[PDB]
């Protein structure tokens, strides 16, 4: 995070024990199962990109999935950099030097220029292009990390239909898709793949039908 | 048929042979099933009554089918005979003379009359009421000719729905009852007739479903 100090400019301010104790528990504990992004966007507002290392570098255990996430943030800032040549010549003082590829991931990059970036006007966010790439990877990883895609949930013979919506739309919330085919997948896959005690009523029910009323109608069952 | 020579004037041109080719195939090969109709409706396109009864002689081979037909043209010249009687007096002598019951069924006219006829400002129709006769005696012998009656039609244990109903549909439209039992064939016998499974589905859909709907509930079963 980034304050103002009483003279008014800004300072760093690092991140609280506590939430970083939060976050390690979080990925510790939930394997990484997908409401893990929420969760970081939440923990990471506003955060320099040294808080963002110290934010991955920190974890313990699921040292393959950190490797995947070091992979992913790699290629981003490779394609970064070949998306903006460098400009030669000396920086003025009215300016700063451009970031490359590897000055957003904060391994070539030190604090006080990472503060200047982003608090000059107009501000170059390092910190909210680095969390999209962190994101852009962890997106990966959950998605390997889910079981089944959406076309094997299937609810078994005897499994009430509620447990059976529940998985549907967890695997549904990892799956990576655009959001036309979820809208899709959400229309059809459920009726489609219900047992056969409830899609007889849920063909029945109609095209339209809503999540509460499928959920109601199949609630003997 | 009825074309412009180069001078203007409207001169009768001949049936291609390979039209009534198609029309003889049509009659030998289709079994009078219900398409006969529009088929020839569609071969008889503004055809001057000597060509109606030109593409006529090829259901002469057919003795009960001729005398069926025979018997409603001479039916409904009858009734045209009642409806318009002959006025005996002086006319206009630009204008021409009255078709009756059997010269509009061009037994008795010559090709200038029949042009002459059809070619006039208004116009007045005679290949098209002779063609409507003819359809009338073709709607006959396609009832005479039904393969099984519509309270037969039951779907299959495994037959898709689609199938029967194009089955049912073909059914009532060679019968061809009065329009409201027509209605309520589609209604309820289409219904009732139909496999298990889906006259569950069916039923438990509700009354007076449109058959899209109907269709669209009960596509995989
Ligand atoms: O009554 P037909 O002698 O068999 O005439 C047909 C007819 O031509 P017209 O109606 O212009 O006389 C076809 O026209 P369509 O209405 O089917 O289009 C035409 O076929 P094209 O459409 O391909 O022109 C075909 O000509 P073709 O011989 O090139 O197949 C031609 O048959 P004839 O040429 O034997 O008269």
């Amino acid at each position: 995070p980034i304050v103002q100090n009483l003279q008014g400019q800004m300072v760093h301010q690092a991140i609280s024990p506590r939430t970083l104790n939060a976050w390690v528990k979080v990925v510790e504990e939930k394997a990484f199962s997908p409401e893990v992004i929420p969760m970081f966007s939440a923990l990471s507002e506003g955060a320099t990109p040294q808080d963002l290392n110290t934010m991955l570098n920190t974890v313990g255990g699921h040292q393959a999935a950190m490797q995947m996430l070091k992979e992913t943030i790699n290629e981003e800032a490779a394609e970064w950099d070949r998306l903006h040549p460098v400009h030669a010549g000396p920086i003025a003082p009215g300016q700063m030097r451009e970031p490359r590829g590897s000055d957003i991931a904060g391994t070539t990059s030190t604090l006080q220029e990472q503060i200047g970036w982003m608090t000059h006007n107009p501000p170059i966010p390092v910190g909210e292009i680095y969390k999209r790439w962190i994101i852009l990877g962890l997106n990966k990883i959950v998605r390997m990390y889910s079981p089944t895609s959406i076309l094997d949930i299937r609810q078994g013979p005897k499994e009430p239909f509620r447990d059976y919506v529940d998985r549907f739309y967890k695997t549904l919330r990892a799956e990576q898709a655009s959001q036309e085919v979820k809208n899709w997948m959400t229309e059809t896959l459920l009726v489609q793949n219900a047992n056969p005690d409830c899609k007889t009523i849920l063909k029945a029910l109609g095209p339209g039908a809503t999540l509460e009323e499928m959920m109601t109608a199949c609630q003997g069952v």
